[PDB]
């Protein structure tokens, strides 16, 4: 599954 959406999303 994809973390780059959560990363970009939440954390940066
Ligand atoms: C691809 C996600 C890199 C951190 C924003």
């Amino acid at each position: 599954r994809p973390l780059q959406w959560l990363a970009e999303k939440y954390f940066q």
